[PDB]
């Protein structure tokens, strides 16, 4: 199995024990590390943080360690705008130089492959990403020619049913990419006024937005749609989502105001990291969807939906009996590196309990 795992270049900027930089990484507790995200500047890849150079360097110092490390870069995410990807990727002249570039930036700066995070195409972009897509593994096969080891190709992919149809066509671009990690954890919508888990594996028992919204239906829909399941690779969270409670009820249903407040660390509204919901735990009553089989936790005026060692556990069985590639987890800087916030003083608690059960049978 793979297991995937995303490290954000703005995690270094956070306060204190939030700051992560890519040495915490344990070089073991991965097969593939992408790191996130690459700029795209006049049609060419490029560093986005003013020392990417230098953190690159210590996320593939981590191969001294661990030979077998795989290391991807994966340009894009939401900071860059999906328009700028659509410019790129419309003209065949822009998409041969976007391309043409890939290769020795990655090859000077050690990377193993690219990884595609286009967030996300349009209806009008749907066979211009699998143009991109299919051009882009081309370039690898010719650089493998001279005499390293071939880049590999992967695409984070939502795993919203109407954005699936609008902007992807699976069966073309599971050809050519080494493997398609689903983002299996944007299950609630931002139209919503009430609490609600975004990833949830199963539907839930009564009022759900769609029998869509959930992990199981999203890897069925491209199972069907003609991604292979050795290419299919299932998302995984190690933040949670807060809301701000408008009543004393905090059941299904419960009726929100808005985003929960920031966490200390991460400082954002509407999300926390993993480390932070160990924290707020403290004081906590929790709960668990047993439908959805994912739990959520409140105090006060704040609800967390959230995922912890028994249901990223859970979602491992659940892949593997799927006979899924793997899984992907978003992020580990979002995971308690520091193994000092959840009590079991253990490092990065849900990425090493999805290893544990990937390598069991
Ligand atoms: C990720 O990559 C993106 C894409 O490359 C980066 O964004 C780009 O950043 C650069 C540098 O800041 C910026 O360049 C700008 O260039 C203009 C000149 O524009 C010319 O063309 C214009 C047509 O639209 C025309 O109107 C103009 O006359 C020019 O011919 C600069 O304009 C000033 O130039 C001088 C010197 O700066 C000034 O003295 C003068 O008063 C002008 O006002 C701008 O100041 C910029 O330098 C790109 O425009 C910008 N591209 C986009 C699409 O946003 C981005 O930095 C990178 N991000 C990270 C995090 O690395």
């Amino acid at each position: 199995y793979k297991l995937i795992c995303y490290y954000t270049s703005w995690s270094q900027y956070r306060e204190g024990d939030g700051s992560c930089f890519p040495d915490a990484i344990d070089p073991f507790l991965c097969t593939h590390v992408i790191y996130t995200f690459a700029n795209i500047s006049n049609n060419e890849i490029d560093t986005w943080e003013w020392n990417d150079v230098t953190l690159y360097d210590t996320l593939n110092t981590l191969k001294n360690r661990n030979p077998k490390l795989k290391t991807l870069l994966s340009v894009g995410g939401w900071n860059f705008g999906p328009e700028r990807f659509s410019k790129i990727a419309s003209k065949t002249q822009s998409r041969r130089t976007f391309i043409k570039s890939v290769p020795p930036f990655l090859r000077t700066h050690g990377f193993d492959g690219l990884d595609l995070a286009w967030l996300y195409p349009g209806r009008r972009d749907k066979r211009h990403l699998t143009t991109l897509v299919k051009e882009m593994k081309a370039e690898f096969i010719r650089e493998a020619q001279a005499g390293t080891e071939q880049l590999l190709l992967s695409a984070a992919v939502s795993a919203g049913k109407i954005a699936i149809d609008r902007g992807y066509d699976i069966a073309q671009i599971s050809r050519h990419l080494d493997f398609i990690s689903l983002l299996t954890y944007d299950f609630h919508g931002a139209w919503r006024q009430t609490v609600g888990h975004h990833s949830p594996l199963f539907r839930g028992n009564e009022d759900a937005s769609s029998r869509f919204s959930n992990a199981d239906y999203a890897v069925s829909y491209m199972l069907r749609l003609g991604a292979p399941a050795n290419k299919l690779v299932m998302g995984i969270p190690t933040f949670g989502r807060s809301f701000t409670l408008a009543s004393s009820k905090t059941d299904v249903g419960a009726p929100v105001s808005g985003p929960g407040i920031p966490g200390r660390f991460t400082k954002e509204k509407g999300i926390l990291a993993y480390y932070e919901i160990c924290d707020f735990l403290h004081g906590a009553t929790t709960h668990r969807f047993r439908d959805q089989q994912v739990p959520y936790a409140t105090k006060g005026n704040q609800w967390v939906a959230y995922d912890d060692q028994e249901s990223v556990k859970n979602k491992a069985r659940y892949l593997k009996n799927r006979q899924l590639a793997g899984a992907m987890v978003w992020a580990l800087d979002l995971d308690d590196f520091r193994g000092t916030f959840c009590g079991q003083n253990l490092t990065f608690p849900l990425t090493s309990a999805v290893k544990d059960v990937l390598a069991e049978a």
